[PDB]
């Protein structure tokens, strides 16, 4: 009996939503249709189609492009809707070789594929025009997930729910804004951000940091406490801090900030360093580049004070102070070599990219924990944490039923720590592995991040966050990778591995990433 | 056929040398027998036996204490001689189950235990009175090594080739320019280091830099281009070697420094800016836990240009100043955090520290490299190289028959780094799976320095160097990891990796060791 009758239904004028990226929107809108370029929603065939959610809030977060990192630019949300009943079906967590069998469907051709098979349709359908598969494998959300025949997706009316792709690089402002708008009313962990506007926060902060570096009396006096350009110590950079707090541009967070209230000095600090130290890479470039480096320094959150800052009562003003002092204090710490860049230009980079990663900071500060710490066998590494959420997730399987495989890994901090999450490297060969992106993601308090993976193709993947994630104990995050196996004889895979990329080491002008790994058993039984 | 006639012999009066530690060297000199304490040659009961050597010299790195790391002190080496006729039976590298049943043996008793078999005796004996098996199993070195039984090792008359017991932390200086007499007189690249007296470069060393450090005129003029305990930068440690290289105890290395023939300012201020972070570890003392430190911190060599200081006709000299001026520069760098320790006695530890690596570090320059570079599957972390030497390395086997396993792991650095191999983190399973420490060892440039191993119990096993081995690319090494399996139902092995640990990283008062991970495929199938 795999039909789960409790969670099954027969709905009429049935609707869920979509996010689409913003190359895929305006053809997502016109009508939906199997795409004939991408992965057509699963690399395994068996579980091609169109997947939509009963949360529209998730939608939004599957807008963002993977283009690019830290793009800004997000699609929409489409509200998608059947004509006639619709029977969903929910069927227990089995492999689709499996289901295939058990609901009497032709094991040669794809299940999702069969949906509107006459006979299945008769014996599962309870009278509806058609069948949408409740998804079986499981998610780190209380939100549902259908997948949708992609013929029978053809008859669905398309709506715009909410669309970013006309604000440009600005789309995900909006797009944050968006999702934690299921927090505000109509829950003492999940705040309402409706008092924060991200384009007030950038432009009070590029007003408020250029009032600062303009007054020229006070930028002098600056250079006392720290000479732009010079090897910045901790207490140079405290110093530095507190020679900020006293300008007059300051006073709504002197007094919060020097006693804890909203952030600390010496967070503040100590992640002024790290971004000192960053940016002496070769490679990296305060002004082209810098969203680059400021996403792989842990802290940004804590100095700023974000998850203080956004309960304060005048909190846009917080906000904007905060990250404008943390905006003029890097300008004044990064290492200068040859010319320098000018200084009003390298203050607006650091403010516009503070305020690029802390939207996405403030959502996930928004929202209560929801994943789990406990993991078996964890790995360790300069405050960087990962570990297997349960004895079966380090296993791969590539044999038996092949097809689409599932590896969940516990991701956390040490406590105080801050650690950005990357990517994660995996194993893939050509041959029968593949690393299945579109059905990867990381969840994180509540909020369900997509990964987009790139190919290395020397049996190596890799597997980034589309939204910045920063890891903490009272942030933990699953990462749920997908692969597809497919048929093959004598496939082996010499690295069963997993790794987890942090943040980045420095160590004399040589550059690394701190990672971590985790080592699955591979199981080439065809037994089970 | 496992028999191998073209190495084995038949000797009368044979003759090979033993490395005894400090705690077993006197004991070992009354007379040879089977120790109730250690694991009697091997974990795996088949290879118990008495282990010599050909090479007196390489016997000579057996006796270094594990007790400490870099205590200096060394044990001696034993001449065993047996009365009459031995053969010396080359054998095939099989497991010791096919050659107990191949040879004539019982298989329900250990393989070296049954060397005195009056069957095993006349049909490959020679007639000789005993047999001494040659190490199957092989080494880097192009040493052999023999496999005694101990109850036949009983009769060996034993002898002092040399010792080092009375030392005490001297030991091991001597030890080390004892195995560099094998290059003196009596190939360009081995060089003998006859012309250093370690005893002389650290009298002369704590001479020179306390002449230097109480010239209060010149010191102060040092406080100038740096001040103690602050903020330390490449720029300012070169000013910092520069302002030191200028004094008159300098002159012979001013020159060869300033061109490059012997180091460079620039290899000096790296590894200064790199010790002063390291002792910014709040667990470091630069008093009384130097070489603790001292030890992990890459580029010791080129800081000194020991290299290059080896081969100069001013040797001892030269390699005197250079260890004086890298002591009160890594001294004026190090970190001051309360109240300071005693800028001398600081500067006289450091000294005896680097004095205590910079032995090792030129034995190893002496001679040309012997192993190889190319290795499967390397993994490279911040300098740090590992690969396993073949594909069958990466691989452990607990089934079929249990006993004495193997695991080669190629170790070098990238293109002008030194990483100190600091240890090897393996897998253990009370149940099923041992580390093998006695006949574990590292080999670089010829040099086969044992290896120490002890037990977390987490499944877990630490392996370090008995000597510092720091890792380059002109001085590739090989660790050979020796395991013992026994016999188990359903035992597996959750982390099938080695871990090894390098240099430290320092973060914001973070520390951690670099460290490369190798995996391996586990084989539980019975063939
Ligand atoms: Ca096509
Ligand atoms: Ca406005
Ligand atoms: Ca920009
Ligand atoms: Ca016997
Ligand atoms: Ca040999
Ligand atoms: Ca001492
Ligand atoms: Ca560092």
């Amino acid at each position: 009996d795999v039909v789960l009758k409790d969670q099954s239904t027969t709905v009429d004028s049935f609707t869920s939503y979509h996010g689409a990226k913003p190359e895929s929107f305006n053809a997502v809108l016109t009508g939906i249709k199997k795409p004939e370029k991408g992965s057509q929603g699963n690399n395994d065939p068996d579980w091609k189609g169109f997947y939509t959610t009963d949360n529209k809030h998730a939608a939004a977060g599957y807008t963002v492009s993977d283009e690019s990192v830290l793009s800004g630019k997000a699609g929409g949300v489409v509200r998608v809707t059947y004509p006639g009943k619709t029977r969903i079906l929910a069927v227990k967590s089995l492999s689709a070789a499996e289901l295939k069998g058990k609901l009497g469907l032709d094991s040669a051709k794809p299940l999702i594929d069969q949906l509107n098979d006459k006979s299945f349709l008769e014996k599962y359908g309870d009278g509806a025009n058609r069948v949408v598969l409740k998804m079986p494998f499981a998610d780190g959300t209380e939100d549902s997930e259908f997948i949708h025949n992609w013929k029978d997706a053809e008859q669905l009316s398309v709506e715009t729910e909410v669309r970013f792709d006309n604000l440009g690089k600005r789309g995900q402002d909006a797009m944050n804004s968006y999702m934690n708008m299921a927090n505000c009313p109509s829950s003492p962990g999940k705040i309402c951000l409706s008092k924060i506007n991200w384009k007030n926060v950038r432009e009070k902060a590029d007003a408020l940091t250029k009032k600062v570096h303009a007054d020229k009396e006070f930028m002098d006096k600056l250079s006392t406490h720290h000479q732009r350009g010079e090897a910045p110590s901790v207490e140079k950079t405290t110093a530095l801090h507190n020679a900020l707090l006293e300008h007059e541009s300051f006073s709504a967070l002197k007094g919060a900030r020097a006693s804890g209230k909203v952030g600390a000095a010496a967070s503040t600090a100590a992640w002024g360093v790290a971004v000192a130290q960053a940016f002496t890479d070769p490679k990296a470039d305060a002004l082209t580049k810098t969203a680059a480096t400021l996403s792989v320094v842990p802290g940004l959150g804590q100095a700023l004070g974000i998850a203080d800052g956004i309960k304060h009562e005048n909190t846009e003003e917080i906000v904007v102070q905060s990250i404008s002092l943390a905006g003029l204090l890097a300008a004044q710490a990064i290492p200068v070599v040859g010319e320098a860049v000018d200084f009003g230009l390298l203050v607006y980079q650091l403010v516009e990219t503070i305020v690029d990663l802390a939207t996405h900071l403030s959502s996930a500060a928004a929202n209560p924990p929801t994943e789990a710490t406990d993991s078996v066998r964890p790995a360790v590494s300069l405050g960087l944490r990962a570990g297997w959420k349960t004895e079966e997730d380090a296993k791969l399987h590539i044999g038996s039923p092949y097809g689409m495989k599932f590896q969940r890994i516990v991701l956390s901090a040490e406590e105080g720590k801050e650690i950005p999450f990357v990517r994660a490297a995996v194993a893939v060969d050509s041959k029968f592995l593949k690393i299945n992106g579109p059905r990867s993601f990381v969840v994180q308090n509540g909020i369900k991040t997509p990964m987009a993976c790139f190919e290395t193709e020397g049996n190596l993947a890799f597997c980034r966050p589309s939204r910045p994630i920063f890891l903490s104990s009272s942030s933990p995050a699953t990462l749920h990778l997908s692969y597809v196996t497919n048929e093959h004889e004598n496939g082996t895979i010499k690295n069963p591995t997993v790794d987890i990329l942090g943040q980045r080491i420095v160590e004399n002008k040589v550059i690394t990433a701190n990672k971590v790994s985790l080592v699955y058993k591979v199981d080439s039984s065809n037994t089970l």
